[PDB]
């Protein structure tokens, strides 16, 4: 949330998002060998619910930024100003 309010961090940015890549990956191969009442799952859900606030933010922030690559090019905005490369008044988008 706070690199992305200004830009001259895009390369930090970009940086944290790959080890939170690696990070999800890490942990997400400690469940390869999962069994339905394994312990690794428990473990897994008390560390999820001990920082749900936290998980819930990224949530929310993929759920925004995901919802955004069909909601703009698909209905409206994409004719809105047929112009060529993209121009935006930044007032219709809002509106959009």
């Amino acid at each position: 949330m706070k690199l992305s309010q200004d830009s001259s961090q895009i390369e930090l940015l970009k940086e944290l998002m790959d080890l939170q890549k690696d990070m999800v990956v890490m942990l997400l191969s400690m469940l390869e060998g999962n069994v339905v009442n394994g312990t690794i799952g428990k473990q897994m859900v008390d560390m999820l619910v001990e920082s749900s606030n936290n998980v819930e933010m990224i949530l929310k922030f993929f759920d925004m930024f995901l919802k955004l690559k069909d909601l703009t090019s698909s209905d409206t905005f994409k004719e809105y100003d047929p112009d060529g490369k993209g121009v935006i008044s930044k007032r219709d988008f809002h509106k959009a």
